[PDB]
């Protein structure tokens, strides 16, 4: 069943309907707003990176934002977690500047009104939430502000049909099509089903570059719970991978199909998994005819996160196997303070800064030790070894996870 | 209580008054002269009745249809009395309908004649049309009002002033110490100070009143020359001598109060002839409860202000869903035979006041459009009736949900047309 996902190749069918010139595109995914809200040290984290994606898009003087999807982490998100939302939204993409974009293709374009004046027009596809879900969602409000352009609408999980946005400056066209978030399993089975109809216009076939924007499951337990590459129509040219939070802003070749995956991750960590130590990134992809050149934007905002593991028969420090209670924690205690050291040096890095008076001091960083005990060692209970960086870390529960080798 | 409430009327001009120092275009957005025109309402209550199958929609089209007539009559601005949403948290739908409405009529190329001379974060516009990124036709005022809807430091409002819709004044820090700073706008040599209240649990009011805990600041420029407005959202009366805002407190500088919060609709005014103003009460524009109240047909208006004059325009809604109470008495009924096996009469009497009622909503209903009962012409949509009837005496009842079942497809609320009871 695993085997038969790569043999498959261009499921659907395809259908044909009706820097001056370099489009500059701030890429990026999940800024999650409205994560970790009570949360007394994290907060603010959201809010304050979500506002990063987009100053980042007006300093840089960027012609579009594309995103991933779950610009909010839930279906109803907080009063807080909209305002701050529209507020960012309104203040860096609203201007003078003028939209060198043409387009050929309330709910029409924003930067298209005459009585709202959009300097840089937000694209964004609908994603997952796991919170309790009528036929209203958070993005038709951001929509209907003149705010955000909600595009690639699945109104039927069984009949999908994907129509492109095509824009044009200079010479360089660009035909922008997305797939907002179907249950997986779902969607695999549409593909099969050949139920995934892709538009292209007939007009300049070989002329468009091809962007695809997603918002599923890269990789699953099951051979029916993901979206397989290989499913992805060949005509395209880049993939926009979004709902996976790891960030891999360098992006993917695939070379049978011919298309760049770029799968930025998130704005923020909401889980302490391997995936999420990544530091995050948003990207400038500058197009310019067919070929393009991704710029990868290291974030400031974002809160560090070390993640470590330990194998305590392996550690000379520590003397096997006698109570070594005192040894695994003074040892244990000093890897905390390694990974505090180590965080605070990748955020000063993040910064362009040194560890001085007159700098900005680093936040409380999010640690993880993952430590195998086996044969044998003297454990601490999880949550007390976590109170004794009350302070230092910014969780205050999962600082230490033991475990032993299965 | 009866003491209190005779002490009351004996107060007035309560808090403290002191002095601050301070076709045209006056919007920024970059791509009668003397008459400053109003279009004034309140309590469109957004959201209210949302999952009712018949009544679902009522709350979005009224409150649409607000914004429709200052538009089409080509008004200044727009002031409202609070309770734009029905709940604190409205959902997806309510919010959603409000901002698209608003968009539609609020925004355009007409130029706002309005010149802001003083507003006494902030990163946004405070001011709606002085944003040079939206271009507002119409600016939207308005103060928060009250909700029962469980409150879980950022309100609906809040959202609805960030995107540049509405303008949120009045705010209300402090309980215990109240500041009321106007909002000062000139329209040729017309001058108004808008002044606001948001809704404070009316005993915390009353309080402060008493305690000199209200401030009320004046522009020292042009002194007898602004028209006062002041804008409330308080209950006019209540049981309770401390539990509602008297008249008589309001400072006699006024020259105009709009009355937010009470539901019933009393738009010609009413001139207090000791603090010297008129109070408009212009009602919701919706029917909450099946109060007596409600009944009365559903305006907006437009306040015409010509230098420290006004003429005021009662305006009928044309979308609200008519509502016909009656209230019976069946010993002042007859012939009804009393304390004798009278199910029958005492039916066939109600059943014939339902239809006099209905036959009385749809004949409101075409006087509200203009039309008559012709196959060309629209038909009513199904009205809303209510019958308080007392019972002492000797009288049978009949269960109220099969009384109102002999009604299907007749009546908008299907389930409690009728309502039995005793005189306490
Ligand atoms: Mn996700
Ligand atoms: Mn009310």
């Amino acid at each position: 069943a695993f085997e038969e996902n790569r043999r498959l190749r261009n499921l659907g069918s395809v259908e044909y309907i009706r820097s001056e010139n370099t489009i500059r595109i701030l890429i990026s995914s999940d800024p999650h707003v409205g994560y970790g809200e009570k949360d007394p040290v994290r907060g603010n984290d959201s809010f304050v990176s979500f506002n990063e994606i987009l100053e980042i898009a007006r300093e840089r003087d960027v012609d579009m934002i594309l995103l991933g999807g779950d610009i909010f982490h839930d279906n109803k998100p907080s009063r807080k977690a909209l305002y701050q939302a529209l507020r960012s939204l309104r203040l860096n993409c609203l201007g003078d500047k003028p939209c060198e974009l043409e387009l050929l293709s309330v709910c029409n374009i924003n930067y298209l009104d005459p009585n709202i004046n959009v300097a840089i027009p937000v694209f964004s596809i609908h994603g997952n939430h796991d919170d309790p879900s009528g036929r209203y969602s958070a993005l038709d409000i951001l929509q209907v502000t003149g705010l955000v352009n909600y595009f690639g609408r699945v109104p039927e999980n069984d009949n999908i049909v994907v129509s492109p946005i095509l824009l044009q400056k200079g010479f360089t066209k660009l035909a922008l099509y997305g797939i907002s978030n179907v249950r997986d399993e779902r969607l695999y089975h549409s593909f099969r089903e050949n139920k995934v109809k892709f538009l292209r216009p007939d007009l300049y076939r070989d002329e468009w570059f091809n962007l695809l924007t997603v918002h599923q499951n890269h990789s699953a337990h099951t051979p029916t719970s993901y979206l397989p590459e290989s499913f992805i129509q060949d005509f395209y040219d880049f993939v926009l991978w979004g709902h996976e939070h790891e960030c891999l802003i360098d992006g993917s070749y695939n070379p049978t199909q011919k298309f760049t995956v770029v799968q930025p991750g998130s704005t923020i960590a909401t889980s302490l998994s391997p995936g999420e130590t990544a530091p995050k990134h948003c990207g400038i992809l500058n197009i310019t005819g067919k070929d393009f050149h991704l710029e990868k934007i290291r974030l400031r905002t974002v809160r560090p996160f070390i993640m470590k593991d330990i194998i305590l028969s392996e550690v000379s420090s520590i003397p096997p196997m006698v109570e070594n209670k005192k040894e695994v924690l003074t040892y244990l205690i000093s890897k905390v303070e390694e990974a505090i050291t180590e965080a605070n040096a990748q955020w000063y890095e993040a910064q362009g800064t040194v560890p001085v008076v007159e700098n900005e001091k680093p936040p409380l960083p999010l640690i993880r030790l993952r430590v195998d005990y086996t044969g044998g060692y003297q454990t601490e209970n999880p949550q007390r070894f976590s109170n004794r960086f009350v302070g230092r870390v910014a969780n205050a529960t999962d600082v230490v996870q033991f475990y032993l080798k299965k």
